[PDB]
């Protein structure tokens, strides 16, 4: 027990569609050669989700129509796909902690 929980703890920011979709979104520059889904839900997760990302302080940002399209075509553990790519970027860069 504790994967998701850990999971969400070092995410990079998390996009949601209100009370629905969680989609959390890790990238770490020389680990993971693109932004990866490591955990996604929806309804009862989704908002557990939320919850943890509270917890942690990871960003969230709303964004209904992203949050459907990767919900729909980028699972759990895959890397994003090129459609997604600047749309994701544009979400890491007004997430990253700049650490000052």
């Amino acid at each position: 027990s504790g994967s998701l929980a850990n999971n969400i703890k070092k995410s990079t920011v998390i996009v949601k569609a209100p009370t629905h979709i969680a989609i959390c979104l890790y990238y770490k520059l020389g680990e993971t050669p693109l932004p990866l889904v490591i955990e996604t839900g929806k309804d009862a997760k989704a908002l557990q989700i939320i919850k943890l990302a509270e917890l942690y302080d990871i960003p969230v940002i709303e964004d209904i129509p992203l949050a459907r399209s990767l919900y729909k075509n980028i699972h759990k553990g895959q890397y994003i796909t090129e459609d997604f790519f600047e749309p994701v970027a544009q979400l890491i860069r007004i997430a990253i902690d700049l650490d000052y």
